[PDB]
């Protein structure tokens, strides 16, 4: 049975997010940076998967409302 979310990283490009797994804590960022480097623009959205949901099947994608989306497996 398939779970999801989305996260609202409208503001920024693909190239911008990061999405990070630790056991079942999972962490999407984005960061826009200057010219200099330094960062200008920075988000994280971070929640912890269910109990019952493999941390290794995340996926994700970039909506067509530029929202990103999370989707993952339970396990049966």
């Amino acid at each position: 049975d398939a779970y999801e979310f989305a996260v609202d990283v409208r503001d920024f490009s693909p190239e911008d997010i990061i999405v990070t797994t630790s056991n079942n804590h999972i962490e999407v960022r984005a960061e826009k940076l200057a010219a200099d480097g330094t960062v200008m623009n920075t988000f994280a959205h971070k929640s912890q998967l269910p109990e019952d949901v493999d941390p290794t099947s995340v996926t994700s994608a970039l909506r067509e409302d530029g929202s990103l989306t999370i989707r993952a497996r339970r396990h049966p």
